[PDB]
C-alpha cells in the first residue's frame, strides 16, 4: 500500500512526505517514533505522532514509563499505533545536541530488523541534531527488513537523494 516511493537499494525506500500523513494514508503494520528515553513526545516527528492520537499515545506511553522506567538511548519498545498503525515502534537515536554518542545510531537502526516491514522517520535528524546523510548511511548498512523512510523537508529530501 506505499506509493509514490523511490528505490535506493534492494529494502530501503524514500519518499517526500509528512509521515503522520503517510500513516493516515496506509495505515502500516508499524511506525516508527523518534522518541526520547522518556516517551516525552513534545516536538518533530514524536509531538506530530502524538497530536494525531489525540494525545492518546502520551498518555499510554506515561503509563509504560510508570511500570518500565526510561528507555537507553539505542533501544526501543512496541506500543498501540492507535489510530495510524497497528503498531508503534518508539526508537531512541542519540540526541546530538544533549551530548549523547553518534556511534549508538547503528545500535538505534538495528531494532528496525525485529520487523519485517516499517515505515519510519531518518533517526537522529531534525531537532535532534546529526547529520541526515550520515543517518541515512547507517539506515542503508544496517537495517535488512523493509523500511519506507518518510522525509518531511523538500530541500533535504533532494540533498538525499542527489548524494546518496
Ligand atoms: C527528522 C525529520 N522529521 C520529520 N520527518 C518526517 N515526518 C515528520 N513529521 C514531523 C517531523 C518529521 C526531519 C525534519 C524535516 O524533515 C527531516
Amino acid at each position: 500500500s506505499f506509493s509514490g516511493y523511490l528505490k535506493l537499494t534492494d529494502n530501503v525506500y524514500i519518499k517526500n512526505a509528512d509521515i503522520v500523513e503517510e500513516a493516515k494514508k496506509v495505515k502500516p503494520t508499524v511506525v516508527v517514533n523518534a522518541a526520547n528515553v522518556y516517551l516525552k513526545h513534545g516536538g518533530g516527528v514524536a509531538g506530530a505522532l502524538n497530536k494525531a492520537t489525540n494525545n492518546a499515545m502520551q498518555v499510554e506511553s506515561d503509563d509504560y514509563i510508570a511500570t518500565n522506567g526510561p528507555l537507553k538511548v539505542g533501544g526501543s519498545c512496541v506500543l498501540s499505533g492507535h489510530n495510524l498503525a497497528k503498531h508503534c515502534l518508539h526508537v531512541v537515536g542519540p540526541n546530538v545536541n544533549k551530548g549523547e554518542d553518534i556511534q549508538l545510531l547503528k545500535s538505534a537502526y538495528e531494532n528496525f530488523n525485529q520487523h519485517e516491514v516499517l515505515l519510519a522517520p531518518l533517526l537522529s535528524a531534525g531537532i535532534f541534531g546529526a547529520d541526515p546523510i550520515h543517518s541515512l548511511r547507517v539506515c542503508v548498512d544496517t537495517v535488512r527488513t523493509n523500511v519506507y523512510l518518510a522525509v518531511f523537508d523538500k530541500n533535504l529530501y533532494d540533498k538525499l537523494v542527489s548524494s546518496f
